[PDB]
């Protein structure tokens, strides 16, 4: 049986409406107050606009949702207003409906996001250790409230890179930890999924996202996006192995009584660990320095419980200058 090393009981000393997300009770806005100004983005689950509160004349981003189940979008809903106000912590503006077709939209602050896709190849090696630190202060906020976003990665980090301002994103597969709880593993995108999801590891915890971080932190270093570019959840698995080696995985499957399937470890089959440096090139060996590798080595471990925690990640010597910057 697995559990989470810190955080653990936040949940539990909580009152039951904090998350209860089922009792929840939503207290919808006026549709009008916000109009859609052009398209940004979309997802399996909605649609995304920037838009405009025509009372303020400010910008907003109004997040058209798609046949969602009820319980589900008020998970959604009940951790965003538990987070209001976190560091880097996108913000939940408003809560609307059509009438008609009873569709929702939830309106969230608007950040001049740059596609990562462009952006993070310009970032220097000062600004990936800067945005990387301000996207842990959110993970450790959020974890230290009792959420595990499970779903981390570029397109859930809004950056504005002329304001050098960041925040996490779309807490819709987010959920509440409970110490002791299985969780659905169809989480995260593939690339980002931890080891656990690819191997029915169902009672995991906040380490995920640490995992999902350390990928998305491996890509940037590296650049490399993604880094572990699988073509399938089988295939994920393998990807990963083939760079952390199979024997630290028999020891993690091992540690918790798992067992892989037939064509599964097959198709993974033996490989010896791959050294971090072998990933170093001419596009950027000025970014895979050694605090870099040591602290990235610290967060892409197989075993959840092994895996630095958000609040030691933003300790580590590798954000020094940050820190330093910060405490001025
Ligand atoms: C909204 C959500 O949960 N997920 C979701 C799913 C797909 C795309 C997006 N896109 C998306 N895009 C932006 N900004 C933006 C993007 C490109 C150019 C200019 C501005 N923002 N800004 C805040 C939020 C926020 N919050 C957001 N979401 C969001």
């Amino acid at each position: 049986m697995s559990k989470a090393r810190v955080y653990a009981d936040v949940n539990v000393l909580r009152p039951k409406e904090y998350w209860d997300y089922e009792a929840l009770t939503v207290q919808w806005g006026e549709q009008d107050d916000y109009e859609v100004v052009r398209k940004v983005g979309r997802g399996k689950y909605s649609e995304v606009f920037e838009g405009i509160n025509v009372n303020n004349n400010e910008k907003c981003i109004i997040k058209i949702l798609k046949p969602v189940k009820k319980k589900k979008i008020k998970r959604e809903i009940k951790i965003l207003q538990n987070l209001c106000g976190g560091p880097n912590i996108v913000k939940l503006l408003d809560i609307v409906r059509d009438q008609h077709s009873k569709t929702p939209s939830l309106i969230f602050e608007y950040v001049n996001n740059t596609d990562f896709k462009v952006l993070y190849p310009t970032l220097t090696d000062y600004d990936i250790r800067y945005y990387i630190y301000e996207l842990l202060k959110a993970l450790d906020y959020c974890h230290s409230q009792g959420i595990m976003h499970r779903d981390v990665k570029p397109h859930n980090v809004m950056i504005d890179h002329e304001l050098r301002k960041l925040r996490l994103i779309d807490w819709g597969l987010a959920e509440f930890y409970h110490p002791g709880k299985e969780y659905n593993v169809r989480v995260a995108s593939r690339y980002f999924k931890g080891p656990e999801l690819l191997v029915d590891l169902q009672d995991y915890d906040y380490s995920l996202d640490m995992w999902s971080l350390g990928c998305m932190f491996a890509g940037m270093i590296f650049r490399k996006e993604p880094f572990f570019y699988g073509h399938d959840n089988h295939d994920q698995l393998v990807k990963i192995a083939k760079v952390l080696g199979t024997d630290g995985l028999n020891a993690y499957l091992n540690k918790y009584r798992i067992e892989l399937d037939p064509q599964l470890e097959a198709l993974v089959g033996r490989h010896s660990r791959k050294p971090w440096l072998k990933f170093m090139n001419a596009d950027n060996q000025h970014l895979v320095s050694p605090e870099a590798i040591d602290f990235l080595d610290k967060l892409l471990r197989y075993d959840h419980q092994e895996r630095l925690t958000a609040l030691e990640a933003m300790t580590h010597p590798y954000f020094q200058q940050v820190r330093a910057a910060e405490n001025s």
